[PDB]
This record gives C-alpha cells, structure tokens and sequence, in this order.
C-alpha cells in the first residue's frame, strides 16, 4: 500500500494500535516516564489518523522503521538520559534501527514491581480503567524489552477480565488473588520459554533447533505430509531467528505471513485449525501456536518397515542424512504425541549413532537389525519416573510431596544454597500437581514443558554463583541430556555436614500468625538445614523428627502462653532430636 501506518491502523484497530505503540516505545525508551510515552502514542495515533483520511498526506509514504526512528530521535533528553543511544540518531536507517536494537537493556535496574492491595487495585481500576491498565502495561513492557508485544497485549486483556469479574465480587480477594498468581506464573513461564528458545538457537545451532521443530510439529499435525512439515520447520526457524534478534516489526510480519500461510493450506495441515483461522490478524499466530494435536490416521504402517527391515536404509541415509533422519523423527513423533520432544530426540540420536556405526560394516541389515530394542529402556526411563513420582504425589499431597523432594535433593547436592533448594523443590512440586492430574497419554509432554523452564532457571542461578561441578556438568550438557543427567545424581558421599546452630533451629510464635505459604517455607527451610547437618539420617529417623516437630507447632500455637512454650518445649525438641539423630 502507499501508507504503512494507515494500513496497520486499519486492520489493527485504534485500541490495539495505541496499546502496541505504547509497548513498543516502552521497550526502547525504558527510562522515560509514563506521561511522556502517552504523549508520543497520541501524536503517532493522530498522525496515523491523518494517513487514514488521505494516503498521500505528508510523510505517510515513509516506512514504519523510518517513522519509528525519527520519532524516537525526537526525545530531547535522549542524550542526557540514554547517552550512547542518542548517537544512534546520527546514522541512517537501517543502521539507525540496528543501533537502537543493540542498546535495548534486557535486564534494566528498576525496582521490583509490587502487587498493591486488592482494594486499592479495584478502586483504581474503577475510577480510571484505562490509565490503570496502560500504566501497568508500560511498567511491564519496560522491564521485559524482549517480550513479544502482541503476547503482552494478550495478557493485558486477561488481566482486565480478571478485574471486571473479581472487583464486582462479594469477596474480591478470594476471587482476584488466585487469578493474579496464576497470571503471573503463566507470564513468567512464557518469558522463560521465549528466552530459552533463543538461547538454545544460539548455543546448539540451526540443526538441533530444526530437529526439535520437526518432532514438535509432527506431533501436532500428524496428518500433514513430510514435505509440508519441512516447509513449516524452515519458516518457523526463520521466524525465531528474526524474533530472537529483537526487531518487533520484522518479527510480527514474519509471524503474520506464517500464520496466513497455514490458514490458506489448512486442510493440507490440520483439522483443528478452524477456530484459530477465522480470528483477527492480531491473534492468529498466538492461537495456532497453542492448538491441540490433531488425531493421527490410525491407518499408519509400521516404522520397522522403512527403518529397520528395508535393505534400502543405508543407501537412503547416505544420500541425505539429515533428511532421512528428519523423516525418522517425523514418523516416530506423529505416532507418539505421548512422548516428550527430547525423548523423541534421544531416539533419533540413538538411531543416528547406529546407522553410522552399522552402515560402515560388512552386512548392514544385521548390525542395525535390533535398534528398536535399544529404544525400549530409553522410553521406559521417563515413564517409570512419571508413574513413580505421581503415585507418591497422591499418597502425600502437594506439600508433603515437596518435602520428600527437598530431602531427596538436599542429599544430592548439599552444596546448593538453602533458599535455592526450597524454591526449586516447590516448583518441582507444582509440576507434580499440575501434570499428574492428566491421563498417562499427556503426562510426559506436560512434565517436559514445565521441567524445561524450572531446570534452565536453576542452571542460570548456578551460572552466576556456581557451587557444584556436577550441577555445572548437567547444566552445560546438551538439551537432550539435561534432565537425565540431573536424574542420575547420587547422594553426596563426600559432603561434610555443617555444625549445629541453635539459631537455625530456633522458632518463635511468629509462624503461628503467618500465612500457609510462609509457614511452609519456614518449615521447609529448617528441613533443608536439618538434612545438611545430619545427611546420613534415615527416611524414618527423619520422619520421626518431622513428627515431633509437627505436634510441637500445635502445642505452642494453641497454648495460652506462646513464646514460652516455643522456647521451653523447643529446648526439649532440639535436645531429644539431636540424640535420635546421633
Ligand atoms: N517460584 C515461583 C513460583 C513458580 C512455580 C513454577 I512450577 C513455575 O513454572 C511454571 C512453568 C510453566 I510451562 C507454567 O505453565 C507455569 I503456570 C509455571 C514458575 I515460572 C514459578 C515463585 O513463587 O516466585
Ligand atoms: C500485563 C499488563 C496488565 C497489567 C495488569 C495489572 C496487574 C497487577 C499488577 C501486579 C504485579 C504483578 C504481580 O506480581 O502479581
Ligand atoms: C529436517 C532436518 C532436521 C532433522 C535433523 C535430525 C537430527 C537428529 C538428531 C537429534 C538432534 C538433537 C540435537 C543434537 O543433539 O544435536
Ligand atoms: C507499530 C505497530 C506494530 C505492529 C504489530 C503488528 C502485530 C501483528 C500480529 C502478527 C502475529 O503475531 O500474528
Ligand atoms: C511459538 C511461537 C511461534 C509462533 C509461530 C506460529 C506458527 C505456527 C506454528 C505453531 C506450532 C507449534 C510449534 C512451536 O511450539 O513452535
Ligand atoms: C515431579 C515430576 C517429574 C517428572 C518426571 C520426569 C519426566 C521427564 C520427561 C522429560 C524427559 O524426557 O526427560
Ligand atoms: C539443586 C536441585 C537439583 C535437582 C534437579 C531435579 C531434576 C528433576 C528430575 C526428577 C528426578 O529424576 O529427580
Ligand atoms: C537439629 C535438629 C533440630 C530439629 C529441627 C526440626 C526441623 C524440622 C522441620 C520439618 C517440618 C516438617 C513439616 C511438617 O511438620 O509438616
């Protein structure tokens, strides 16, 4: 078209356009105040209006990058505030935009955003719905300059829905609080997965990423042909490369193109893309990204046919290794939506190591004849962990299950910081209550998704302040061995316990008036500290101590004289427990 702005304005709609422009500016000028971004938005919107009325109006012909940069270079304090960035204004596009990208600070130093009280929240929402939402949108956008703008807007509307429904409720807190926590965790998970995918693309290269994509895409679209799946894997890879570089406009267009491509070839890909494809421009991508797996053909052959028997195997493999291997992935992955993607990759890698060390020997057909027998234990390892851990999770509840993990992991890597152990364990705990609820068919994909961020999170922390070569080992290994490596950790035989510390095991009647989340974190913290002092303690010896402690919290949070009870009965507990634990 003659005018890009006019065009975007038209299919985006005034509301969406204003919110995205706001997010876009907040992600670059992370230091400017809200009121100043609001002024920019209005001027840009006003300008956009002009181009809608007359495509040929002054400056309407210029591209989005160009218009964005000139307005960005409009800020008078650019140099005094952003310094180096102001120098970007001296060069011409595309260098200018490229220059701006390099100065976007991923982790700026802004105070943590605190959650105000439900009533001040609900009142602000009522008295001025828009500024309340645009202000937080801004605060969130400046802290996460790389979070895909449209997705951030998508979260904003769910937040609005949560305030509309909950602020009219009798008990606003019972309604609103659990929704905010869910929203928050979900957002944090989306950011981590986004950062994770880009990191992975960097370290392991395109091949590994494409492999992951083939397996992922063939589980969702088991009916699409391999050539279609390859086409999508290609564009999907260009899209992520471009979106990871951080250029919003380029990323958005790449996603829109890919979204429409899929919709126009709907019948040739999946039967579940119906809804997603009749939605507005701004939502297609997101929807398609979250679609459910289509049903498989059920009239599908046996993998063994074309991959084990057929004597044409090494010939087909030598002619195009990656293609053949991709086909293997596609074929194995679309018959197994129940496998985690990394499991599919472990099988693909194993098959690869076999074809290599078998196509270079006498009679191929006999060397690789039993490959499928090596798959069996690879498949069963994760499954066994799911049943085993999910059973235990039912015997105990979420909380007691978390404690079990705490005892198990503290013994594994005693070197790790207590607060880290507690946090990781609690998160592992959730994964249990959020995945064991599904039927066996979806349990593994579930755990993989959740475990991938929890694990990368853990690794990053350890990255900053390393404390164990073993953790570092598991953390710097390939993405397919990460989880198995952590599972293989054994109790630390060399670890030398910490000396007793009265304080660490002293507790006042503070825990009585704390919220469940607080009471637990405190009990769990002492628990990690307990195992660190006496790591050779039995599951029993420990259970006994956690027992005396359990009641102890009752006999003191229910006695007319707290503090005294806690300090009197507390002396007993420590003395007795110390003896039981020799
Ligand atoms: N330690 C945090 C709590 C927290 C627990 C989990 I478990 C978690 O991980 C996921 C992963 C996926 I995938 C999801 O869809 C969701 I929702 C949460 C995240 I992020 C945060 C705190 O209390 O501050
Ligand atoms: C996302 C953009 C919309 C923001 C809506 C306001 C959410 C309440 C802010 C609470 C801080 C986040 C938290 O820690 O729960
Ligand atoms: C469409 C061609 C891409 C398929 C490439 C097949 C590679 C299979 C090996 C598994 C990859 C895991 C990543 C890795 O360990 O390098
Ligand atoms: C300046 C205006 C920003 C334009 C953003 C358009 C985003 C389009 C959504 C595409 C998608 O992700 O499917
Ligand atoms: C995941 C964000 C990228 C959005 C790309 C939309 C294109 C449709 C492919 C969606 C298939 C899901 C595969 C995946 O997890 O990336
Ligand atoms: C607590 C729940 C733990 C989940 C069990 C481990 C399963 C991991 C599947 C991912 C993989 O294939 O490595
Ligand atoms: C520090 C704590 C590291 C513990 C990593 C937990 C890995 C989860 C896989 C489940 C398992 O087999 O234990
Ligand atoms: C040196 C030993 C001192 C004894 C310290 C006791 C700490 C154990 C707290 C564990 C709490 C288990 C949680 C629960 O009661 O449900």
């Amino acid at each position: 078209h003659k005018s890009e702005v006019a065009h975007r304005f038209k299919d985006l709609g005034e509301e969406n356009f204003k919110a995205l422009v706001l997010i876009a500016f907040a992600q670059y000028l992370q230091q400017c105040p809200f009121e100043d971004h609001v002024k920019l938005v209005n001027e840009v919107t006003e300008f956009a209006k002009t181009c809608v009325a007359d495509e040929s109006a002054e400056n309407c012909d210029k591209s989005l990058h160009t218009l964005f940069g000139d307005k960005l270079c409009t800020v008078a304090t650019l140099r005094e505030t952003y310094g180096e960035m102001a120098d970007c204004c001296a060069k011409q596009e595309p260098e200018r935009n490229e220059c701006f990208l390099q100065h976007k600070d991923d982790n700026p130093n802004l105070p943590r955003l605190v959650r105000p009280e439900v009533d001040v929240m609900c009142t602000a929402f009522h008295d001025n719905e828009e500024t309340f939402l645009k202000k937080y949108l801004y605060e969130i956008a400046r802290r996460h300059p790389y979070f895909y703008a449209p997705e951030l807007l998508f979260f904003a509307k769910r937040y609005k829905a949560a305030f509309t429904e909950c602020c009219q409720a009798a008990d606003k807190a019972a309604c609103l609080l659990p929704k905010l926590d869910e929203l928050r965790d979900e957002g944090k998970a989306s950011s981590a997965k986004q950062r994770l995918k880009c990191a992975s693309l960097q370290k392991f290269g395109e091949r590994a990423f494409k492999a992951w994509a083939v397996a992922r895409l063939s589980q969702r679209f088991p009916k699409a042909e391999f050539a279609e799946v390859s086409k999508l894997v290609t564009d999907l890879t260009k899209v992520h490369t471009e979106c990871c570089h951080g250029d919003l406009l380029e990323c958005a267009d790449d996603r829109a193109d890919l979204a429409k491509y899929i919709c126009e070839n709907q019948d040739s890909i999946s039967s579940k893309l119906k809804e997603c494809c009749e939605k507005p421009l701004l939502e297609k991508s997101h929807c398609i990204a979250e679609v459910e797996n289509d049903e498989m053909p059920a009239d599908l052959p046996s993998l063994a046919a074309d991959f084990v028997e057929s004597k044409d195997v090494c010939k087909n493999y030598a002619e195009a290794k990656d293609v053949f291997l991709g086909m293997f992935l596609y074929e194995y992955a679309r018959r197994h939506p129940d496998y985690s993607v990394v499991l599919l990759l472990r099988l693909a890698k194993t098959y690869e190591t076999t074809l290599e060390k078998c196509c270079a020997a006498a009679d191929p057909h006999e060397c690789y004849a039993k490959v499928f027998d090596e798959f069996k234990p690879l498949v069963e390892e994760p499954q066994n962990l799911i049943k085993q851990n999910c059973e235990l999770f039912e015997q105990l509840g979420e909380y007691k299950f978390q404690n079990a993990l705490l005892v198990r992991y503290t013994k594994k890597v005693p070197q790790v910081s207590t607060p880290t152990l507690v946090e990781v364990s609690r998160n592992l705990g959730k994964v249990g209550s959020k995945c064991c609820k599904h039927p066996e068919a979806k349990r593994m994909p579930c755990a993989e998704d959740y475990l991938s961020v929890v694990l990368n999170q853990l690794c990053v922390l350890h990255e900053k302040t390393p404390v164990s070569d073993r953790v570092t080992k598991c953390c710097t290994e390939s993405l397919v061995n990460r989880r198995p490596c952590f599972s293989a950790l054994e109790v630390d035989e060399t670890y030398v316990p910490k000396e007793f510390n009265a304080e660490t095991f002293t507790f006042h009647a503070d825990i009585c008036t704390l919220s469940e989340k607080e009471r637990q974190i405190k009990k769990q913290t002492a628990l990690v500290e307990l195992v660190k002092h006496k790591p050779k303690a039995t599951k029993e010896q420990l259970k006994a101590v956690m027992d005396d402690f359990a009641a102890f919290v009752e006999k003191c949070c229910k006695a007319d004289d707290k503090e005294t009870c806690f300090a009197e009965e507390g002396k007993k507990l420590v003395a007795a427990s110390q003896a039981a634990l020799g």
